Order: structure tokens, then C-alpha cells, then sequence
């Protein structure tokens, strides 16, 4: 089998990308965020405090003629930018792009943080790192990949985000006609359930690249590009004016600027974000500073390869038994 879905930016600065997903029997269609940062399938739900609720589409179990209770499993998880959510667990059928599973966990929420209250484009998320993750309990469950894999045709799904536009995300085969050039393997680490990864090194803009070793995640759940502390001063020192803000939270540049590309090395081949990747607008309505697209890991523990840069590639995420990862240019 295979599945491919259309995702798409939930706002004009690419902060988010939603995909929708058929929940149940009759299908509830919710619209989530695809993460390979972390392994829970949750969604809003008639479960969640009504208070909490602002505009979401909810899925309703009681409606679903193949919904059952997971007697006895709750959940409850924390993400890296300080939002959480929680509740109890179904099984039903989760249909993605035209590829099924049957008995999938569905995580119903119970709370969310204001986070997910205020956001009403994203209407529950999907994990796709590894399921030892999971955050269920007190029996841990399989993400959707996990439980898709055996049928796929090849055990594999890509992730080719847009830039300010529609990207696809594909279950159990690789498009050939979707990517320039041939697609770079890098070996992954699951220790820590993430689809972790080292760089070979970065250049900004037309300058010389560096070859260094830089170990991070893969994460289609996290927005921005964070990397450490020496490599983003010399991104922005190329960028007049550019300077780290505290009270903002990271570095700023002036507007009127033009941004270098960054390039990061897999491998020996080499993938080219464009500055305006790195552009995230004013920081505030009508500011004439805006927020940088790349930013220090220096606080998070791991550097992450978000959305500003995973969108600049055609990323296959290989669940074979020694999983990899492969990255093309498009």
C-alpha cells in the first residue's frame, strides 16, 4: 500500500503545516501536524475542556461506529516549546492519503495548553518519530508510520514541505519526479527516539563551507532552524544591523534586509535554503525588526532541523531495520 497527502502552511510565514486526516466511521476529518519530532497521534476532542476548545474541529468518538476505549490508557506529553496536552486513548481506524490503519491509537484530549487553545488551524497533531516515545500509558503505543509500515511497499515516508505553498507528504514510496539530482542517505541514532542526524557542515551565503560535524533532528514539528551558538553568529553577522535579542528571544535583523543563503552539508552533497527561507517577518504588527529563521540551540539541548530546513529538501525518512535518512535538492 501507499498513502500522499497534501500539507499546507497554516499561516502566510510557513509556521506550521496541517494535513488532513480521516478519523473513524463514519471519516471525522481533522487537519494535524505532521511531527517526526515526537510519536503521539492526539487530537482535540468532545473530550476537551470546553474552555480550551476556540475553533478546532474535534473528533467525537461516540460517533464512530469503530472507535473503542483503551480501558485504562492515558497520556499526557510536553513539547520543547514549553506547550503540553493530555488526556485518555481510543483505538479506530486513521486513514492518511489513502493508506489505512485499523486499531490505531487516537489520543484524545482532555487539556491542552493555551498554546494549542489559541492556535484554531491545528487540530490535534500526528507523530512520526519513533514510538518509543510514546507517551501512552501504561501501555505504550505505535505511531501511525509503525503501524502502516508492514503493508507499505517500501518502509518509508518523505516530507516535502512548500516554501509559502502546499508540499506533499508521502507513505510507502518515493517520487521520483519530486526532487532534482539524486537523493544523499546519512545514518540515523534512535537512542534518543528521534530521527537524529549529523551535518557535515554549513557555508552562509556564497562563502566558504565548513566542514564540522553537527549531530540534530530531522523535525517537521518545529518551525525554525536551531543550530549551535558559534554557527548562527556567523549566519548573522552577514546580515547588517542583525543582533540577539533577549527580551525578544533570539536574533532580530531590520527588515529592509536582503538574507544570505544557508547551506548545510549531508554527506558530501549539500542543500541550499534561500535567505528568504530565513525571513519570519516583524516581530511585532508593523515592526520594522523582524524575527530570524535561524537561531541558537544553545538552550534547547539538541540543534534541530525544522521546517526552515527541511523545506528547502525532499527529506525520505527510511524506517527500514537500520533506519536512515536521505535528503535531495528540488
Amino acid at each position: 500500500s501507499t498513502g500522499s497527502a497534501t500539507t499546507t502552511p497554516i499561516d502566510s510565514l510557513d509556521d506550521a503545516y496541517i494535513t488532513p486526516v480521516q478519523i473513524g466511521t463514519p471519516a471525522q476529518t481533522l487537519n494535524l501536524d505532521f511531527d517526526t519530532g515526537s510519536s503521539d497521534l492526539w487530537v482535540f476532542s468532545s473530550e476537551t475542556t470546553a474552555s480550551e476548545v476556540d475553533g478546532q474541529t474535534i473528533y467525537t468518538p461516540s460517533k464512530s461506529t469503530t472507535a473503542k476505549l483503551l480501558s485504562g490508557a492515558t497520556w499526557s506529553i510536553s513539547y520543547g516549546d514549553g506547550s503540553s496536552s493530555s488526556g485518555d486513548v481510543y483505538t479506530d481506524t486513521v486513514s492518511v492519503g489513502g493508506l489505512t490503519v485499523t486499531g490505531q491509537a487516537v489520543e484524545s484530549a482532555k487539556k491542552v495548553s493555551s498554546s494549542f487553545t489559541e492556535d484554531s488551524t491545528i487540530d490535534g497533531l500526528l507523530g512520526l518519530a519513533f514510538s518509543t516515545l510514546n507517551t501512552v500509558s501504561p501501555t505504550q503505543q505505535k505511531t501511525f508510520f509503525d503501524n502502516a509500515k508492514a503493508s507499505l511497499d517500501s518502509p518509508v515516508f518523505t516530507a516535502d514541505l512548500g516554501y509559502h505553498a502546499p508540499g506533499t507528504y508521502n507513505f510507502g514510496f518515493i517520487d521520483t519526479t519530486a526532487y532534482t539530482g539524486s537523493i544523499t542517505y546519512t545514518a540515523v541514532s534512535t537512542k534518543q527516539g528521534f530521527w537524529e542526524w549529523t551535518s557535515t557542515g554549513y557555508a552562509v551565503g556564497s562563502g566558504t563551507f565548513k566542514s564540522t560535524s553537527i549531530d540534530g533532528i530531522a523535525d517537521t514539528g518545529t518551525t525554525l532552524l536551531y543550530l549551535p551558538a558559534t554557527v548562527v553568529s556567523a549566519y548573522w553577522a552577514q546580515v547588517s544591523g542583525a543582533k540577539s535579542s533577549s527580551s525578544v528571544g533570539g536574533y532580530v535583523f531590520p527588515c529592509s534586509a536582503t538574507l544570505p543563503s544557508f547551506t548545510f552539508g549531508v554527506g558530501s552533497a549539500r542543500i541550499v535554503i534561500p535567505g528568504d527561507y530565513i525571513d519570519f517577518g516583524p516581530i511585532s504588527t508593523g515592526s520594522s525588526s523582524c524575527f530570524g529563521g535561524i537561531q541558537s540551540s544553545a538552550g534547547i539541548g539538541i540543534n534541530i532541523f525544522g521546517d526552515v530546513a527541511l523545506k528547502a529538501a525532499f527529506v525520505v525518512f527510511n524506517g527500514a531495520t537500520t533506519p536512515t535518512l536521505g535528503f535531495a535538492s528540488k
